[PDB]
DNA sequence: GCGCGCTGAGGAGGTTTCTCTGTAAAGCGCA
DNA sequence: GCGCTTTACAGAGAAACCTCCTCAGCGCGCT
């Protein structure tokens, strides 16, 4: 059906974007937005070119620059956004934000006084299996990696030249989801639950690095923005490292 | 030809969860 | 039985997330 770039998009908003109902006087603002580092300006404009709606804005705070796509137009939200987020639903508890967003929108809530206090539910709404078997998962995951994933290379010591390549990704209150990603990519290193309940999956072995590379070659869509640049950089360094390059067919035209 | 209620655009303020980088210790593989 | 590889674990701090306020101008009711 309707292209898997939309699924990518739901993965990306799930990671870096937000569903918001903010108050303005007696009235409400309905917003689907995404604010990124300036180095992702081209991505914001790709999103805008795909969705065909929303307003680009820039802003400087202290000395850092940011870009935002904001979709506040209720009719554009109803006709374009909900259908997307209905065809390819979000996988984590962020799904609860959307559910309440669409409900308040479609049933005409417009007065700050009609809009109940809300607290994101933490009632699990998925198992590893149900996520893993969803047909759009891999499209969604590329969007999610775009938003939340990190590709880095560093020294195992300081007084040495030995290098580590890692892929890593995290979510607060996202044990199931992060575990699902673990399973799907068949990583084996255990998930780190930190003191803030933030689940952290980090990976380094030749086999795991190979699996992520294979996954991104096989995925129905690519990284579009800055995460592409980083992945390409990572690959650049991967070729100069004995143990990875010699056991992996590193692609040259991702 | 003029209010009336309501709006998306525009401008920004607040806080932490992601990113990004490691380290101390432990596997593991083998003429 | 060392040397190349990986793992558990976790800290820093900004690139995110999520928020509210003001204003020019919309369709609309009554022309
Ligand atoms: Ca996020
Ligand atoms: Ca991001």
């Amino acid at each position: 059906g309707s292209d898997l770039t939309y699924a990518y998009l739901v993965g990306l908003y799930e990671g870096d974007g937000y569903f918001s109902i903010t108050k303005k006087g007696k009235y409400l603002t309905y917003e689907l937005g995404i604010e990124l580092s300036i180095k992702d300006v081209q991505l914001i404009y790709k999103i805008k070119k795909i969705l065909g709606i929303g307003i680009v804005s820039f802003r400087k705070r202290n000395e850092i620059e940011m870009v935002a796509l904001r979709i506040r137009d209720k009719n554009h939200l109803k006709s374009k956004i909900l259908p997307i987020f209905e065809k390819y639903p979000m996988f984590s508890n962020k799904q609860y934000d959307y559910l309440r967003f669409r409900n308040a929108l479609l049933s005409g809530i417009i007065y700050l006084e009609d809009l109940p206090d809300y607290t994101r539910s933490d009632e699990p709404l998925n198992s590893i299996e149900s996520i893993i078997n969803t047909s759009y998962f891999s499209a969604w995951l590329v969007g999610f990696i775009e938003a939340e994933g990190c590709f880095s290379v560093y020294k195992l010591n300081k007084d040495d030249d030995y290098l580590i390549a890692s892929f890593d990704i995290a979510q607060r209150d996202g044990d199931i989801l992060i575990s699902a990603i673990r399973k799907y990519l068949s990583f084996t290193t255990k998930v780190y639950l930190d003191k803030t309940n933030c689940s952290k999956l980090k990976v380094t072995s030749v086999r795991s690095v190979e699996n992520i590379i294979k996954f991104l070659q096989n995925a129905p869509v690519k990284l579009l923005g800055n995460k592409k640049l980083q992945y390409k950089l990572w690959l650049k360094q991967l070729r100069k490292i004995s143990r990875y390059s010699e056991k992996i067919k590193i692609p040259s035209n991702y």
